[PDB]
């Protein structure tokens, strides 16, 4: 897999993030994870997260894996990274998302993943207490 650049244009909640690739706005879903909606516990701590990635990172990056690029939606599905970080991952560690959505074919990082929930899951962490 390879990073490409894109820009932030706004972080909508936990998972999904609106960027400009290419040019072109798009909605990205973010692979591998599943954060709680709004309206349930932890759903604003997770969209908090993800939204500070506008103060708190300089460059954005997208990675697709070597599957679908789009979802049934019209939604992007890739790995995002935020100065280098993958997003995906730190929601994963934090106990802010569940590793979910997982299919063969767009699940290059799924170990990385599921080892970061079992630390978020052993400290008992979020979504985890
Ligand atoms: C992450 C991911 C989501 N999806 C789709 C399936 C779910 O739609 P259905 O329930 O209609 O199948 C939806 C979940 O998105 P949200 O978690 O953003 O609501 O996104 C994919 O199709 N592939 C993916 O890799
Ligand atoms: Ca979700």
């Amino acid at each position: 897999l390879h990073k490409e650049p894109a820009t932030l244009i706004k972080a909508i909640d936990g998972d999904t993030v609106k960027l400009m690739y290419k040019g072109q706005p798009m909605t990205f879903r973010l692979l591998l994870v599943d954060t709680p909606e709004f309206n349930e516990k932890y759903g604003p701590e997770a969209s908090a997260f993800t939204k500070g990635m506008k103060g708190n990172a300089k460059k954005i990056e997208v990675e697709f894996d070597k599957g679908q690029r789009t979802d049934k939606y019209g939604r992007g599905l890739a790995y995002i990274y935020a100065d280098g970080k993958m997003v995906n991952e730190a929601l994963v560690r934090q106990g802010l998302a569940k590793v979910a959505y997982v299919y063969k074919g767009n699940n290059t990082h799924e170990q990385l993943l599921r080892k970061a929930e079992a630390q978020a899951k052993k400290e008992k962490l979020n979504i985890w207490s």
